């Protein structure tokens, strides 16, 4: 299968999921109801665009991408039913996306976002320029270069999403396990928590698994989870602590302490031990990645 067509390319973040297939080579069509810079955008970049919604807009297409659910009443969505041409939502073909890349899945009920955000501070001052996904919408700090050039892909992964159990990341983060999203899985907590086992070993042997030994539900599944872990947290036994934890106006300052490394002092700009947590995550993945120790500094520092 070779040519994606987006039903729906303008809004949402569809432009951002046809911009990343574009640079992985494939051929990219989309129709919406109303040009706009986006389109224009993804047409220089060498999106076919099509304005309006007539079946003959589905032809040559190998799959459909839809932002919703399936429409009968728009035609290339029936166009496509008819001839088994398959029609995946938006989210699948979002979290596919990391198979072609070196995907960083950051999981957890709270702090996926900022987490997330962190992460790609950090490795953009490393110079990787990463794309991320925060919110369903794709981002990046190029502007000018097309999104999913960076070799790495930095995704939230939402615990009642239906592609959670997709993705397949190089490294998974799990800030923490809460009972928010119960009703996804039979509303039994139980359930929940062995969803986030199955998640981990999404991982390959050779991957990493970063988890928050703070949350006492992330403690209670470590030892099922049989891949490379890396433990963080304020916690004594954890292998990537924070201590002497101070203020300076709204800056938060700390010292990580890592294995076989020297005590490192950082700062963020935002408060609680929750963004304490959410920089030792961080740290983390970028010492594992080989990032320097003057790059954690700065994205951690300058990040707003
Ligand atoms: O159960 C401990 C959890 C439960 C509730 C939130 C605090 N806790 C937490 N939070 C993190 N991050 C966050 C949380 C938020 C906003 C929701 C406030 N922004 N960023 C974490 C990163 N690693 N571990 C974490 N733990």
């Amino acid at each position: 299968h070779r040519r994606i067509h987006f039903v729906g390319i303008g809004g949402a973040g569809m432009c951002g999921i046809a911009e990343v297939l574009l640079n992985l080579g494939y051929e990219v069509s989309g129709s919406d109801l109303k040009a706009s810079a986006v389109t224009e955008r993804l047409e220089k970049f060498g999106a076919q665009i099509f304005i309006g919604h007539q079946a003959e807009n589905a032809d040559g297409a190998d799959v459909l991408v839809v932002s919703s659910a399936i429409n009968r009443a728009n035609p290339e969505v029936a166009s496509a039913l008819e001839r088994r041409i398959p029609v995946v939502p938006r989210a699948e073909m979002l979290a596919e996306l990391m198979r072609y890349r070196h995907g960083i899945a950051v999981a957890g009920t709270h702090g996926k976002t900022t987490t997330t955000s962190l992460i790609a501070s950090v490795f953009a001052a490393g110079g990787l320029d990463p794309t991320f996904v925060i919110g369903g919408r794709l981002n990046a700090a190029g502007t000018n270069a097309q999104l999913g050039a960076s070799r790495y892909l930095v995704a939230e992964a939402d615990e009642s999403d239906a592609s959670f159990l997709h993705l397949q990341p190089m490294v998974a983060v799990v800030t923490n396990i809460d009972a928010d999203h119960m009703a996804t899985y039979g509303g039994d907590f139980n359930k929940l928590k062995k969803t986030f086992v199955e998640f981990l070993h999404n991982l390959p042997f050779y991957g990493l698994a970063v988890m928050c030994v703070d949350d006492p539900v992330v403690r209670e599944i470590l030892p099922q989870i049989a891949r490379p872990t890396v433990t963080y947290g304020l916690s004594e036994d954890a292998d990537v602590r924070a201590i002497n934890i101070r203020q300076e106006g709204m800056r938060t300052w700390f010292t990580v302490l890592r294995p076989e490394r020297e005590p490192l002092d950082v700062s963020v700009n935002m408060p609680g031990l929750h963004n304490v947590l959410n920089s030792l995550a961080t740290i983390v993945i970028a010492t594992d990645e080989g990032i320097s120790d003057e790059a954690i500094v700065q994205g951690l520092s300058g990040f707003q």
